[PDB]
């Protein structure tokens, strides 16, 4: 197994197969508890809770007295990620018997959603309990489950209250995109090309040569009693940890945080817009080639640079203009004036952006400072 | 002004008349913000938020942009301390214009209830957002607001949802002791001498000596335009300070420290449990002292003339010092505490043993850390 340290400590086990295999074993002997509560929506739940609990079993057999194993299943989608299924979650874990204590390992199992939620939960119970990450997403492999960040969205938006509370441990079980949801694998590709754009031309290049074969897996209908990812296994691994290891690394640290910015000015603008309809990351997506367009216009960014960063892009799946057909017809035409994406960019005189001076090195070391004429300019 | 560090760092600052002529003016220049949210019940509001309206008017009349001033009011009592209470003060953040955002600083204007209410809002806003303490009850100033414990009540327990979240300021303005009620007062100095017998003979030979006195301001009718504690002023600061410098000081360093601050706490959360809300924290807590002695003296570990000493200085300043107290027999209508209840509701704490902390000596804890007692041991002083 591969460990990634964040934080100046161990946090993230990657390999294939942990979820059957490690997790419910290290649990015992590294996060010692006589109460484990592993939370997920209905869908990968169904999918993979049944091989944990006995996975559990078996490891908790060995010790006396045995730890308790408690399940919460919550819907899928980002409506769960709400004030009411926390304090659910609350109330029904002290509603147990005996209530779950301070010494309560969470065990968030999911995607940025169940993520988001779990943690924070984990955070406030008690004033804070101690909590595991086994994201389920490609997108919450190499950048949500890393970080600490947490929280809960509110019908005046998303994320506005939360926590800061670091996982315990980030298991990293690749086997859980075996059947991740195409869409959603390609999604996450988005934050794995841009942290390479933004950290390693070499890595890039990878991602370039790649594509294809990643792309043939994620599509191939795989029959029962057989991997997904049967020969590009090592190849899989070696190109997503490498953002795992960049998001760790930038996590562990000024203006290097903000570099995980690129694509997003712009992204966030659009998915403002086209959201829920369009993906994050496909929206980052589109925002990473209309910041490279800016970097170009702007001079610091050659022609042959934007054009790789389209290509690879487009090369695994994801889309590189608004005007892309799903797109469109995903959101019945809807359209992002260039007026509006100036507007939502200000929400979060001149705007702060992440541009790249070649693929692999960022301009400055954090978010150069862009006039609004010259960004105007990329939105069309 | 007298400041006070806490965990390696000024946050304390201790004087008369702070929230008139310091807190706005401290917190332009050392809070830098463009947002300043009060949170209080109706109670102290009423009493005290004019005054710093304006207080805060003049001071951010001289910066520019103007810092905006948002004030929030809750009904009074624990019922606030709610996942509903904190979700609104939350919403209605969110709701201004523009949205109270990071850089926002919260003021806590208040007692326990409000401390632990606002800070738990301030822990989780935008995933926090800096605040500071007013305490306004003398339980909050010595104990409550040092510290960044802070969360929420369901109607499953107190404090089962909450934060650590240390504020950044702790004013701790004396005045506020003018208008706490007679018996919150009390309540509060159940506490002081608690952190005394735990840490100084002396304090607690002070405390002896500056009863009559204290009690004699906190009870007696101030005609208008007199202070309170018109001569006994540096006595009270003293005394008040000497608790929460204790408080600060266990906070800070670096374990059964902390637990030499739950002298009493352990049959005094007995006793509450089943007596509260009809019978106050401190109340319950000065009983618990009163026991815990007894039990520490029954184990051969504290002299009778020590036992002695403690309870007639709770006594000395209101405070009940066992359940057959008149005062609590008539707000509890004669509520009874049996034994087997106060062993149980001791339990709720997560066998054979239970520890508490004893006194070999007014000033000097048995052990660095409570105490393993047995049960038939701890019995015998609740019969
Ligand atoms: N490994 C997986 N296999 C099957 N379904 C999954 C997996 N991961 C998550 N899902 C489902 O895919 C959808 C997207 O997950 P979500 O947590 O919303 O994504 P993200 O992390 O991008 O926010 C959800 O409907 C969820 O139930
Ligand atoms: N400085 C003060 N003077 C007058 N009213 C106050 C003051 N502090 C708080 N109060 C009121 O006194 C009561 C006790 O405050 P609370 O925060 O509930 O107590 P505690 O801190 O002991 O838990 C409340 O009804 C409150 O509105
Ligand atoms: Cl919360
Ligand atoms: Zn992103
Ligand atoms: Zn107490």
């Amino acid at each position: 197994p591969t460990k990634i340290s964040i934080l100046g400590r161990e946090s993230i086990i990657a390999d294939f197969g942990l979820w059957r295999n490690y997790v419910a074993k290290d649990l015992i002997s590294d996060c010692s508890s006589t109460t484990y509560v592993l939370v997920t929506d209905t869908n990968i739940g169904s999918i993979y809770t049944p091989s944990f609990e006995e996975a559990f079993r078996k490891r908790a057999a060995e010790i006396t007295p045995s730890p308790r194993l408690l399940i919460y299943n919550r819907p899928p989608g980002e409506v769960s990620k709400s004030r009411q299924t926390k304090a659910d979650i609350e109330d029904w874990m002290l509603s147990q018997n005996p209530p779950c204590g301070r010494d309560t390992v969470v065990i968030a199992l999911g995607g940025g959603v169940i993520g988001d939620l779990t943690g924070f939960v984990a955070s406030t119970y008690m004033r804070g309990v101690r909590y595991v990450q086994v994201p389920t997403t490609l997108l919450a492999m190499v950048d949500s489950s890393i970080g600490g960040k947490t929280a809960i969205d509110t019908p005046l938006g998303k994320n506005l209250i939360g926590a800061i509370w670091q996982p315990t441990k980030i298991y990293i079980d690749l086997e859980f995109l075996e059947t991740l949801p195409v869409r959603e694998f390609i999604n996450g590709m988005a934050e794995v090309i841009k942290t390479a754009a933004i950290s390693s031309e070499e890595e890039f290049t990878a991602l370039e040569e790649n594509a294809e074969t990643i792309l043939k897996a994620v599509r191939r209908e795989v029959t029962p009693g057989e991997h997904r990812f049967e020969g590009t296994e090592e190849i899989l691994k070696a190109r997503i940890l490498a953002s795992a290891r960049h998001k760790a690394y930038v996590v562990s640290a000024g203006g290097l945080r903000n570099l995980l910015n690129w694509g997003h000015s712009i992204g966030h603008a659009i998915e403002a817009i086209l959201t829920p309809q369009i993906l994050h990351g496909e929206c980052v997506a589109i925002g990473m080639v209309k910041e490279a367009e800016l970097a170009r216009h702007l001079g610091i960014l050659k022609g042959v640079a934007v054009s790789r960063i389209v290509k690879c892009l487009a090369a695994y799946g994801l889309p590189t203009s608004l005007k892309d057909a799903r797109i469109r017809k995903l959101t019945a035409g809807k359209h992002c004036s260039v007026d509006q994406l100036m507007f939502n960019m200000a929400l979060d005189p001149k705007k702060k952006i992440v541009l790249l001076s070649a693929i692999g090195t960022p301009y400055e070391t954090r978010a150069s400072v862009v006039a609004n004429e010259d960004i105007r300019v990329v939105l069309a």
